[PDB]
């Protein structure tokens, strides 16, 4: 039952630089693994590259570079961004690696050896740019990149064009019933719930088998030969899918750099995922084909895929440009606080700054502040309450209630509405204090101060470290302002109320330091 907490991103195409729906999707996985390791948890988060295909060795062909050249170009540049970005993520793939490919050969002559792998053909609409195969109903007419009639997809709006090739073909028509009887099992199995009946919708009007291989000509010769067959090149999804199955087998090093490939998955006790991190955009491959996959090879399926609502991949958005001029901290707050599952955000400068200032500085900020500043907080330490009202008894209820609330929402997972949730709990710490009005204590009732103090404090710690996970470096600063102990920084002991205990010393201030500094 416990073994080592498994998540991960999607592999992102090399055919143009990292962006904001790349930036989105590893900020997701990040924040998952950070709550799991918070909780006290062994976690293993992965990231990487989908560097094959057709479209790939394309856009390399346009920038006049050699494949190799260009697909490690590109992903030093990911590399750079999320180190950028300061994420914690684990292992970072490449499909190019050869212990990758060599998962790949094996995982294709399990599914051979099945008879779940057979030589056809396939005649239909393909997407380049998706690397998708499409029936005549998701196409429609648009425009070529010159402006001449032309078909495109239903889903993304690309370019389509007509195959006609003799392919190996995955039997996925076999799997209809036993996806079935996954869903229907694991009714949590696909978040949110609106994708999870998309999914059901799709395959009970039935599964046509699967294209896996390509001629090598089509692709460029820049993919993964199947094994026994030179001609053929393996499908660049059979491939990247399957880079959540390398990504569980390899040892890695202190550094981060790949050491070593085990022969079975239960050696580092990753595999399955138990939660994928996806796009919208790439549902289909993650809740059929994956799965389908996994079936065939007798190997476990995983827990929960959770799908944003933002498609995977004049007007510039910048990640690392707004993080340095709003925060690093501050930009993810927004970014994970905005949208659910939906595309629709306000993602302007109007709004980032609404949240800095309102939630931030206001709410969060301005609370750290009050019970460590000096006319409140004289003796600067954490003081011992008194006796505790009824007014007192329903502030530290939403306290020892928030972690509970937490939980279930990081576990969905729904991290928007466990930031609403600790939040709301910040609100009510902020009404208590306006309530009480402890500046007014120092002069007229210390006995009382103590139990007003030792409350809020306590609540800042509790929501503080719920937030964590959302706000890595402030938490450290917020945590160094309380004076809370390293060992109390972690692990779901901390999550009850109390157990930091009264005559803890404050860290030191500093001449004017600002936790959040409001904007405009
Ligand atoms: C196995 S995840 C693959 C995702 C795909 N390379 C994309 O960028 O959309």
């Amino acid at each position: 039952v416990e073994k080592v907490f498994f998540v991960t991103s999607p592999i992102y195409y090399v055919n143009a630089a990292p962006h904001i729906g790349h930036v989105y999707s590893t900020l997701i996985t990040d924040v998952i693994g950070r709550y799991h390791r918070v909780k006290g948890e062994r976690v293993f988060a992965l990231t990487g590259t989908d560097e094959h295909g057709q479209k790939v060795a394309e856009a390399a062909k346009q920038k006049q570079v050699s494949p190799y050249d260009f697909t490690t170009a590109v992903a030093g540049e990911f590399k750079k961004c999320f180190e950028q970005m300061d994420y914690s993520i684990d292992y970072f793939i490449r499909t190019t690696n050869e212990q990758h490919k060599a998962v790949v050969k094996e995982l294709w002559t399990k599914l051979e050896q099945k008879g779940d792998i057979y030589l056809g053909r396939y005649e239909g609409w393909y997407s380049i740019s998706d690397e998708s195969f499409l029936t005549p109903q998701n196409i429609t007419d648009g425009v070529d990149k010159d402006g001449n009639p032309c078909k495109v997809s239903l889903e993304s709006g690309h370019v389509v064009t007509w195959v006609s090739e003799e392919n190996y073909m995955f039997r996925l028509s076999a799997f209809r019933e036993r996806l079935l009887e996954w869903y229907h099992a694991n009714p949590g199995c696909i978040v949110p719930e609106f994708r999870r009946r998309e999914v059901i919708r799709a395959v009970e009007k039935g599964l046509p088998d699967l294209s896996v291989s390509r001629a090598r000509a089509t692709l460029h010769n820049w993919a993964i030969p199947v094994p026994g067959n030179p001609d053929h090149c393996v499908y660049v999804w059979l491939d990247a899918l399957t880079n959540y199955l390398t990504g569980s087998r390899l040892r890695v090093d202190e550094s981060g750099k790949e050491v070593s490939l085990v022969d079975d998955f239960n050696e580092l006790e990753r595999f399955p995922a138990d939660v994928h991190v996806i796009g919208k955009d790439i549902l289909k491959f993650h809740a059929i084909y994956w799965p389908a996959f996994l079936l065939s090879a007798g190997l476990p399926l995983p827990k929960k895929i959770v799908a944003h609502g933002w498609w995977t991949k004049g007007n510039v958005f910048d990640p690392v440009e707004k993080a340095e001029e709003f925060g690093y901290d501050a930009l993810k707050y927004f970014l994970l606080r905005e949208s659910g599952f939906s595309d629709d955000g306000d993602y302007s400068d109007k709004n980032m700054i609404a949240r800095l200032n309102g939630e931030l500085a206001d709410t969060l900020g301005n609370l750290v502040m009050r019970c460590t500043s000096a006319k409140i907080n004289v003796n600067g330490e954490w003081p011992s309450p008194a006796a505790y009202t009824e007014e007192d008894e329903s502030l530290i209820q939403l306290i020892k209630d928030l972690p509970g609330t937490a939980d279930h929402y990081y576990l969905i997972p729904d991290i928007q509405k466990a930031i609403i949730a600790v939040f709301d709990v910040l609100r009510a710490i902020n009404a208590y204090v306006t309530d009480m009005a402890p500046w007014k204590l120092v002069k007229t009732d210390p006995e009382r101060l103590r139990t007003v103090l030792y409350i809020t404090l306590e609540g800042v710690r509790v929501t503080t470290l719920l937030l964590s996970p959302i706000l890595p470096r402030k938490s450290v600063v917020i945590f160094d302002m309380l004076g809370v102990p390293e060992v109390h920084r972690k692990g779901i002991e901390n999550f009850e109320f109390g157990a930091v205990p009264p005559g803890t010393r404050l860290g030191p201030a500093v001449e004017g330091e600002v936790l959040f500094s409001k904007r405009s």
